[PDB]
């Protein structure tokens, strides 16, 4: 009947739907009982492809027919839970794949970023994000396609998701800025338990959150005041299931990644934006540090050298590589931002990422 | 038997009514029930032409024919939802502004604020800084120099002098709701305003909303129920500001054709809180902002925008590659300076006839 594939969303009542064509609470939707769930062994991010009876108030979903990588009988899934989540600095992902414009070695020789990890970008609003994010997706997409990449949009103006769809060739999944915060959390939700599934298939997948403190302004506007609402406009309550979300990003020893870089806003005139980037500090072991100043100078990609690095560097880069890159990441902290961002650009511009090493130790 | 003719308004409920007002609900609307909307393809902002029975027994005479609906057939209903169409960036066509010489509002708004086809405006003004001065030139502009655009002008809580004066001095449509209604019925104005607007661009056409204070709408909002998301916003509900953002996020244009321009208007330092919080909340959403400020009115000089705030987000694809740099060279000249003496200089060099003639002059 109604073949069309969507991911599965189980809501914490006895509902579950699937979200048809993904990833928001559409108008024709159809519903799965518990008694189906049960019965087929369903996760919260599972990709049906079951059939309804044409004539809950939705359809009756009769006679499902596959789950996302198996079938029905395809009930010996790991759980993300219960499962173990080694350091993640052990595959690279490599994000070099021209020289004409860098705006990707840069922040390859300053966060090396690897499968798994769980990395965070600080950035004022025009500061050069955007083409940031698309560089990075059409990067992971070339150098490496077995990720499965996919882009969340959680709070964007519908003018910028068609942008995104058309520059990034991985999966994009976003709310509109009209759409009211319950479909926020609930579309990120869905895609992180999407990626969760995934990982417990056994693919490396890469979550490309956008601006993570819309995502907790939408957690915070959803439900009213609660513990602590005194911290500068935002209760502490509101900040923990963005940290859940931003808590996915592991490894896994038996196979598999899930790494997130989430966007995070700052210096955008809101107390409440400052507030939630600073108790997601010490969460983020790799971070990325955009300075607005920077940008004006029409520099880009205009990162922060000093405070952007990455942690768990040794198990990333070789060790001749790590000394290199030790070398010259004690250069520029020698050196001051606005300074160093210069020199790093004018070394990178005769070089190919690995003749700049050469000239390095030289 | 009677023939009304109005736009219809399907509720959330089984009920669905034509204002033959227009817009606001009138003591004899025509009950139309969902029956009709199914087998018709009917949807809420359509224009219905059809018969009504005479008085015969329900407080409404439910409706009997259809004639027409949004001026083409029943059977013609099988135009596609603005919903499921692609929404490019839309700044591709861009609305002329500057009619004549005379008249320098529309000359220092396409310098500075560049608009097109489909963008989401925000007119940031104080009160007494000349916003319905600069809303009739906008409409006038449009009307004359863009015709084939349907220009709408959405007023939500003015003095029963102003609908008038509005209506009088613009020629295109003009739906307001005076502020001796309550606010349910301001909101059923923008509502079904805006879903008219959308049931014109799904034909192809292009629409352009002129919307009055985006504020007293989000009041509206706040006022019509009560609290339940995060109050603790500054005097105003977190759930009310949701609303305001449908609407003002409607403006998208088509790639299939069409447009939806909404060039709303924000009220700040009005001396309350709810206006601030709401204005705040509606950062980062508009690609198009012009900031009037009230000390440079007070100097008794207009327009009074305050020019380094205010710009267009995307103008690359609205101006041609030489006028988009001599545009930039301007802004950039125009940022030197601070905002009183950018708008006196600005002035001062726009009385050269044309806005082309000083682009020229600014070459040289
Ligand atoms: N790699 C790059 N090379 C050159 N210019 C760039 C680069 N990346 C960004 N820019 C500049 O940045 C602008 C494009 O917008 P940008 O990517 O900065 O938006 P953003 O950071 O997403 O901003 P916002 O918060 O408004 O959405 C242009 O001025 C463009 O020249
Ligand atoms: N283009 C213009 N040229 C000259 N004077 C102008 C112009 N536009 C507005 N004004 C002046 O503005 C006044 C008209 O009212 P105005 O447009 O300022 O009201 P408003 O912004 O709607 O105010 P309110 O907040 O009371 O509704 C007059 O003093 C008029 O001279
Ligand atoms: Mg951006
Ligand atoms: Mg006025």
């Amino acid at each position: 009947v109604v073949q069309p594939v969507a991911g599965i969303l189980d809501v914490l009542d006895n509902y579950a739907f699937v979200r048809t064509s993904g990833y928001l609470p559409g108008p024709h939707d159809v519903y799965v009982s518990m008694n189906m769930v049960r019965k087929n062994g369903m996760r919260r991010g599972d990709a049906v492809t079951g059939a309804v009876r044409v004539p809950q108030k939705f359809n009756p979903l009769v006679r499902l027919d596959s789950i996302n990588g198996g079938s029905v009988e395809d009930a010996k899934k790991r759980p993300e839970f219960g499962k173990l989540t080694p350091l993640y600095p052990n595959q690279r992902l490599r994000l070099e794949t021209s020289t004409e414009r860098l705006t990707t070695r840069v922040i390859d020789l300053i966060m090396p970023i690897g499968k798994g990890q769980r990395a965070l970008i600080v950035s004022p609003p025009k500061a050069g994000k955007t083409t940031i994010l698309q560089d990075i997706a059409n990067a992971i997409t070339r150098n490496n396609p077995e990720c499965h990449l996919m882009v969340v949009l959680v709070d964007e103006r519908p003018e910028e998701v068609t942008d995104m769809q058309r520059s990034v060739k991985g999966e994009v999944i976003a709310s509109t800025f009209d759409r009211p915060p319950s479909d926020h959390t609930s579309v990120a939700e869905l895609a992180i338990e999407r990626a969760k599934r995934l990982v417990e298939q056994g693919k490396d997948v890469v979550v490309l959150l956008d601006s993570i403190t819309r995502l907790g302004r939408a957690y915070n506007n959803a439900s009213p005041a609660s513990g602590r609402i005194l911290s500068g406009g935002v209760d502490s309550t509101a900040l923990y299931p963005p940290k859940r979300f931003l808590g996915a990003a592991r490894n896994i020893e038996e196979g598999g990644s899930l790494t997130i870089i989430a966007t995070a806003m700052v210096e955008t005139g809101s107390t409440g934006d400052t507030v939630i980037f600073e108790e997601f500090k010490g969460t983020g072991n790799a971070e990325l540090k955009l300075d607005r100043k920077i940008a004006e100078r029409r520099v880009f990609p205009a990162v922060d050298v000093n405070p952007s690095g990455t942690r768990k560097d040794e198990l990333l880069l070789s060790p001749d590589e790590f000394a290199i890159v030790h070398k010259l990441r004690r250069v520029l902290s020698g050196l001051d931002s606005h300074q160093a961002i210069d020199l790093l650009m004018s070394q990178l511009r005769k070089t190919k990422n690995n003749y700049e090493f050469l000239v390095q130790v030289s």
